[PDB]
DNA sequence: CTAGGGTCCTAGGACCC
DNA sequence: GGGTCCTAGGACCCT
């Protein structure tokens, strides 16, 4: 009863993206981002930028210290959303059983394929090969039998590489594999585990369940889980989006709240813009707004309400506003909106 | 020197039984 | 006192 999992992860995604449409940008350094003057972070690097420690989410002043050369774009979203949308259609062309989790990334579960004689190896290596053709962009992939594993395993031959780990081997790759890899263990959580000498799957399997579910409830059990492998989600095609968000963070902090009511006049028509192309009628089940101070604290406040309205978004900002700011500046305005449930 | 797009889990009181 | 809704906060994921 042992499945086959392939996860397919494009490298440098956006990057690569801008590298592909514009050739000038291949062996210099760039990288998609906010401007410092923004206050931005790095949202991807190239290789030739990467090679100077520059990093997704970091503050792309940290990331020109590191890197006074790099070249800073803005990102063209649709050009990534319709790359996006070519390698599930070709995910599409192996098998209908396809979890996308974000643009330019998807589990596929192939146990029943007959495709390449049912080798879950040569399916990621055409995948691969098939989206290097048509697109002109390369990708990477991990071929495990549960999802965390093959995830794993999609990262240890990037760029432009896959990997496997078949069912004899997971014993011995759990045992020295980090916690941190575990996708749903960060920082926090590492250091937590670290800090009760918890650092590998190996510690982790010398642990007590009831210790576990005690110090970390729910989490304790899938800590528990991964670090014997098991992993039982199924691949599942049939999410759907939740909520829609539109926020921005201004240059400069504001103190004033004729200054939010205005941020929020420009975000409202992107909201209506984007619930619209996936709601047309407007109707949704709950709506609200979000600060985020100087003291980089943050706080959200939604309610119940059947359809995007911008008057009680701003009337629902004026009293976080005055409620629950306390004479901080404001560095960060966000509109927000729960889906209805079908 | 700290984004913007999201998902999921927790937890207290309200409400219902 | 157990479900379930409402709401707020936070860790975490992706680029
Ligand atoms: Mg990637
Ligand atoms: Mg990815």
């Amino acid at each position: 009863g042992s499945r086959k999992i392939i996860h397919v992860d494009m490298d440098c995604f956006f990057a690569a993206v801008e590298m592909r449409d514009n050739p000038a940008l291949r062996d210099i350094p760039i990288a998609i981002g906010g401007s410092r003057e923004r206050r931005g972070v790095i949202s991807t690097a190239n290789y030739p930028a990467r090679k100077f420690g520059v990093r997704s989410a970091m503050p792309t002043g940290m990331a020109l210290k590191l890197c006074p050369h790099l070249t800073l774009l803005p990102g063209r979203f649709d050009a990534y959303k319709e790359a996006s949308n070519h390698i599930r259609e070709i995910f599409s062309r192996y098998t209908s059983r396809i979890e996308p989790l974000s643009l330019d990334e998807a589990y596929l579960d192939v146990t029943d394929s007959v495709h390449c004689h049912g080798s879950a190896t040569l399916i990621a290596q055409e995948i691969r090969q098939t989206i290097f053709n048509e697109l002109q962009l390369t990708a990477s992939a991990g071929v495990a039998p549960v999802k965390f594993l093959a995830k794993i395993a999609s990262d240890m031959n990037k760029p432009n590489g896959q990997f496997v780990i078949t069912p004899a081997e997971v014993p011995a790759f759990l045992q020295t594999l980090p916690l941190a890899k575990i996708p749903g263990v960060g920082k926090v959580s590492a250091a937590k585990l670290e800090a009760m000498g918890l650092r590998t799957c190996g510690d982790v399997q010398k642990c007590d369940l009831v210790m576990l579910l005690k110090r970390f409830g729910k989490f304790g059990r899938i800590l528990w889980e991964r670090s014997q492998g098991i992993d039982e989600r199924d691949v599942n095609s049939e999410r759907l989006r939740k909520s829609v968000g539109v926020e921005r963070t201004m240059a400069e902090d504001i103190h004033h709240w004729s200054e939010c009511e205005a941020i929020i006049e420009r975000l409202y028509p992107e909201l209506e813009r984007r619930l619209a192309k996936v709601k047309p009628d407007l109707l949704i089940a709950r709506q609200g707004v979000k600060l985020k101070f100087d003291d980089f604290q943050q706080t959200t406040q939604e309610h119940v309400w059947p359809r995007l309205n911008k008057a009680d978004l701003i009337a629902t900002a004026r009293k976080t506003w005055d409620e629950r700011r306390g004479g901080r500046g404001v560095r960060l305005v966000g509109l927000h909106v729960t889906l209805l449930d079908p």
